[PDB]
Formats: C-alpha cells, structure tokens, sequence
C-alpha cells in the first residue's frame, strides 16, 4: 500500500484546492451582488433591492479544507 | 490499518459537508440575483434594453446531493477487516 | 483486497462529478450578475456597479478535477 | 398579376413580424410573472420553487422581426 | 417554374397560420393556469405577500386576427 | 425575374421555421417552471388550494411537425 498511500495522500491535496477556489469564488460574488444591490437601491433615492449575506458558508469552507490535512495517511505503515 | 481506513473514512465526511454547504451559498445568491434582477425591472414599469434576466441553478444544486448522499456507501468497511 | 480500495476509485469518482457541477454552477450566477450590472447602470446613463470574474476559478476546478483521474 | 403576386407575399411577412412580436411579448410575461410568483412562494415558505429564463429563445425570435426585411418589396 | 409556385406559397402559408393558431391557444392555457396557482397561491397568504397580475389579453386576440388575415395574402388562381 | 425571389422565398421560410422551434421550446421549458412549482405548491400544503398542472404538450408537438413538413416548398 505504500504506494497506494500516496495516492490517496495526493489524491486529497487536490480537493482542499478546490475547496480554496470554491470558497473563493462566492467572495467576489456576494460582494459584486452585495454592490450593485447598494447600487441599484441606491438610484431610488429620488422599491428597495435586497441584500446578501453568505460569509459564514465561506470560512466554514476552509476550517474543512484545513481539516483535511490530517485524514493524510502519516507514512508510518510497514 | 487502524487510522489509515478510518483516516480515509474520515475524509469523505468533511468533504460531504463542504458540498451540502457549498449548494446552501449558492441557493443563497440565486435567491438575491433572482430577486434584485425583480426589483430592478419592477422600478423600471416606473427603454427595453433594459431587461432585468433570471437565474435557474436548483438542477446543479441538486446534483450535489445524491452526490454528498451516496457518498454513504463508499465509508471503508468499518468493522470487517 | 479488491474491494478494500474498490469505495476509494468509487470515491474519488463521484467527488469529481461535484467540481464539474459546481463550477458548472458559477459560471451561469456568473453570467447573470454581470448581466443586470449591464442592465442597472443603463438606467442612470440612457453610481457605477461592480464587475466580477471567476474565471480562472471556474477553469482550474475543472483541472483540479482531471488530476484526481 | 405579379404585382399582385410578389405583394400577396409583402404581406405574408409583415404579418408574421407581428405574430413574432407578440409570441414574445407575452412569452416575456409568462416568465416576467412565473417568476414573480415562484419567488413569493419560496419568500413566503421560509417564515423546491424555480425560476424561468428564457431570454436566449425570446431576443431570438425579437431577432428575426428584422431579417425578414431584406426579403419584402422588389422592382 | 411560375406555373407552381403559387402552390409553394400557398399551402407555405396556410401551415403559419395555425402553427400561430397553435400558438394562440397554448400560450391562453398558461395564461389561466399561472392566475389558478398565484390563486391556490394568494388564497394560501390569509390563512404584505401577494401573487400578482398576468394579463396577456392582448397578444392572443392579436396572434387570432392574424390568424384569420393571410388567407388574403394567399395569391388566388 | 423570378430567380431572384423563388429563393427570397425559399430564405423567407427559413427564419420563420426557426421560428417555431423557438416558440415551442420557449413553452415546452417555460412549460415546465409552471407545473414545478405546480407542486412545490401542492406539496406546501399537502403535507399540512388546488395546484392545476399545465399540458401544452401536443402544441409543443404541432409548431415543431409544421416545421419538417415545410420542406416541400423551395
């Protein structure tokens, strides 16, 4: 398995990765939406656009893809 | 193989909850970019280029799950080894 | 032993069919938030309104998932 | 004739352009409303739904209520 | 050549017409529909919230005249 | 003369057979947001007035046959 260890070992890191990109991507949106809301509502001011509020999914995201780290195989085996 | 397994087993259920999570964001700013792209043409009754457009994600929202779902039958054969 | 790893190939399948979807997924919420910043500011014009771009985002997700094969 | 013929034709086309224009003016309601009511469903529920984009499909038919004009009158 | 396109054009036409004959139908149906589920809707809310208007009237009044107008766009032999 | 329309027409019917497609498939998708919630409104009550379903199936099924059955004209 010592071989097949690593494959798991590695086929892991990549996941994390995508967490990352994953909870990096609503950032942008939540806060382009979160703008163009204020902007938008904003014209009005002469019916009220709502806002978004997604943060807590997002750094629950990497507390994960930080956890992760351990379920590794610690390459003590034979 | 005591934590290998286990450690593999572990896995899954940390990756699971990132996906049911995941979908909850996004299920959460189809909401608002659907609702805005309402209040924003609602304004404009109030010229045409001026379409305010839709959003429709709930089929790759509900793919995840199957997906976080059925996971629940790869968890390593917990006691049998 | 061949099913002893058998969950794990099985597994990282299915984990894979997720990234596709959820990239899948961004790029669409992508494509319609950009739209009604379009549309919005065509309005004070005929107070600016963000952009967004997760592309690379969207691209490398899928990548990220071809190594797990 | 001819001009009779040709003309009978100037028509078949002018009227189409409005059907068109109405196959989709209505079609931008059906979802300019079905999409006004799944959401209060969904904004009631909470204290699933769905909503419709059809914009491709509608701004294409819009489209072709103008290519159909380099194909009227003749000399 | 000449000697049978007024065939062409004819039946050509005749199709159109309820293809928009069709369309004026279906598109009625949902018409109805959409208002008989903002209603089980809207009913729901007393026992503010509010399913709204769909008032489509028009377009298939008009999609029905242009129905019945192009048989008078159809060369006559 | 003619050789200069008996293909203005035979474009003519082109757009308006794509047309159709658009037409159906503008309702047969549009169709479907409306019987989903169709029952998402059922459901809402159900488990606790009346969700009418929608079936434009066979217009769906019309405007798309008067579109293969327009080839005999060019």
């Amino acid at each position: 398995q010592k071989q097949i260890a690593n494959q798991f070992n590695k086929a892991i890191s990549q996941i994390q990765e995508s967490l990352t990109t994953t909870s990096t991507a609503l950032g942008k949106l939540q806060d382009v939406v979160n703008q163009n809301a204020q902007a938008l509502n904003t014209l009005v001011k002469q019916i009220n656009a709502s806002v978004v509020n997604i943060q807590e999914e997002i750094d629950r995201l990497n507390e994960v893809a930080k956890n992760l780290n351990e379920s590794l195989i610690d390459l003590q085996e034979l």
